[PDB]
């Protein structure tokens, strides 16, 4: 696999451990045909750091936008550009795979749109793409959209494409 | 005072101490009417880290571009030939140097784009317009390996070898 | 047209022909709005001799100083340390070079004083202000021994390596 | 002898030969303690050329200004400076020695004044300094001043110093 894309995004903790707090971390994301991985970004060194997470491309069932946070904190609100682009991430999309939704934030709409599009392309021949989905965040216990109670609850909404 | 400009640049060590190496560091630069200061940038928290150095604006005697290194490493190479990168290159690739000269020596700063460099040179020009020690002559090339490439002078604060006139 | 400026300078051969040597000649330069021309100076008769070359003012893309030779011979050395001479030095010693860049290459001209150079650069700037091919980048150092000292480019008309900005 | 001074001047033919025309030539002049010499100036080469004339310092009886030409031609009339200084010479002085008066022109008063002064100094202990002299040119036959008829005619005027 060669790198399809590469960007720096903010991403919310997946809280796969009961202990994990709910938090956001900046990460460098790489997209190949087989995986969507993310890493610590070594800023000084100007490089990729330690791998923090991964998702097998074929286990993704749904990549979509998400309903924006009610009151983004600065960090996620809407040429200080050079800096704003790696400090402000206000455009969320979601990557849904077996475990649930991975929440990613783009510092821009274009970047965001760019990412979804290659994402779609990559999973296009998957076998479990779902045609139902949640346009919002799962949080504090439930899917803000359908109000359901399980990260893995069926999409309360329709996706055709 | 208000921050007039703020950016992330790559700068070369001023090697003020004898034991210091010649290396390059990424820093957050801010400019006010008092100083041009630079800090460690705390990427993770997205904020300004500890102050690494500064120059009092009234001590600056000259601000210009510098003739490029003849064989820069990739971190300082002009974009080659073959946008997502943009977000990243703009904090990794610094091909456009400028020099802020002041009583001590030149400070060498590298910009990610030409636009940024032009911007900063202009503002720096503005804040220095009425300084008392502006020089009319400068060294267009780096000081390096013990002397200026341009004229071979050894002293970092050797009078400039080139005049700029219109 | 009227002569805007007229002086005696020392210039380097442009070596347009392969067989040409790299040497320096004293010439009478005149500037009009049409051309910058240079002639043999007939000292004896105190007059302008035969035309040796010229450049059409509308073809000029840049006029600046040049970083000095690192080891000039005496004819091009800055006055050292220890007026009667003045009459003479001013036609023998040419330490202050400038470059007139145009589509073909740079023409290198050396002035006897700094005042003269400033003068000529200014007027040349005036006559070129609205030209169509002004460049924003130049080579601050001479072209020599096959390439520019500044950036090592070989082609005499290599795009400049340095930008001038305010 | 070391060079006391060195300048480029215009000087009139001494016409020491019946054939010689009356003419002006630019020359480089050098002043030492023993001699006042003059040469062809090699402009291209930027050097002294062939020696054209000389005057033994001790044979000089009188160095003085001269009465300016009635209608100097341009060349001798009163920052084109760099050039004017080696093209216009409108300040005459005279160097009188056995043979008569050598006529020199300065492109300036200062230069002129400078030259007379070192000249005076150099001949100060000569034994035939004359205290009579002609303030004008000898020409077309006679000393315009005293109207006399011999280049070597006694000074029609007084010089004390
Ligand atoms: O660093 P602290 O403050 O502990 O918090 C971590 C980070 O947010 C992790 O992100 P990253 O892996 O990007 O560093 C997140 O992992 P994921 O979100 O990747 O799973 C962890 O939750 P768990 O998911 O429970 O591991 C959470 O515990
Ligand atoms: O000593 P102070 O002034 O606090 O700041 C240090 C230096 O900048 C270190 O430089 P170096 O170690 O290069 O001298 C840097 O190490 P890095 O080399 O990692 O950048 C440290 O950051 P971290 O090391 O990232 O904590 C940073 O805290
Ligand atoms: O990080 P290490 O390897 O220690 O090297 C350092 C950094 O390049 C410093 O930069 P910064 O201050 O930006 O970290 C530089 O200070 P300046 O370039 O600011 O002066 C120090 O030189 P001295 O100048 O000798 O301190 C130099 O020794
Ligand atoms: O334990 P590993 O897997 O190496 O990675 C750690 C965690 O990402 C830390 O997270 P946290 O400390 O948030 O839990 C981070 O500290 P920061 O909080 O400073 O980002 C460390 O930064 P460095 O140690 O400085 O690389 C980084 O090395
Ligand atoms: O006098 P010699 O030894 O023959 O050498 C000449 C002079 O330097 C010419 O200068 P100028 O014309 O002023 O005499 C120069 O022309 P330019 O410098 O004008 O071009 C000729 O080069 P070419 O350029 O190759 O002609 C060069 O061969
Ligand atoms: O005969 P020698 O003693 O060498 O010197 C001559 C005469 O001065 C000539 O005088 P004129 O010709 O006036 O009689 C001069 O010619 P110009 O008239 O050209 O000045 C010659 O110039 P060059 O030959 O070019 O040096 C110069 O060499
Ligand atoms: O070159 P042409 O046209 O023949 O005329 C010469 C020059 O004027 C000589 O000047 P210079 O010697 O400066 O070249 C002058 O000599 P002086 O004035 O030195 O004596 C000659 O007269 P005579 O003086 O007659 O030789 C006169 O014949
Ligand atoms: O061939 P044209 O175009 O007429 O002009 C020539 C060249 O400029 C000669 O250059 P070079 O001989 O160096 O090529 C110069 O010789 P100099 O070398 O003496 O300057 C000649 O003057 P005189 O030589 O002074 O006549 C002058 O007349
Ligand atoms: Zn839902
Ligand atoms: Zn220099
Ligand atoms: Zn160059
Ligand atoms: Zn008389």
């Amino acid at each position: 696999a060669a790198v399809i894309l590469e960007s720096i995004f903010l991403k919310r903790s997946q809280q796969k451990k009961k202990t994990s707090p709910l938090n956001f971390k900046k990460r460098l994301f790489l997209l190949t045909v087989h995986k969507l991985s993310y890493y610590k970004y070594d800023f000084e060194r100007g490089r990729r750091g330690s791998k923090k997470g991964s998702i097998d491309v074929e286990k993704i069932t749904c990549v979509e936008t998400v309903v924006p946070e009610k009151n983004p904190p600065p960090e996620r609100q809407i040429e200080m550009e050079q800096i704003s682009i790696i400090e402000r991430f206000p455009y969320p999309f979601q990557v849904v795979y077996d475990e649930g939704p991975l929440y990613v934030f783009s510092p821009t709409e274009e970047l965001r749109k760019r990412w979804i599009h290659q994402l779609k392309n990559v999973i296009r021949y998957n076998s479990d793409l779902v045609q139902k989905y949640h346009p919002c965040f799962w949080i504090d216990g439930q899917y803000l959209c359908c109000s359901q109670t399980a990260k893995n609850a069926m999409g309360c909404q329709i996706l055709e494409n």
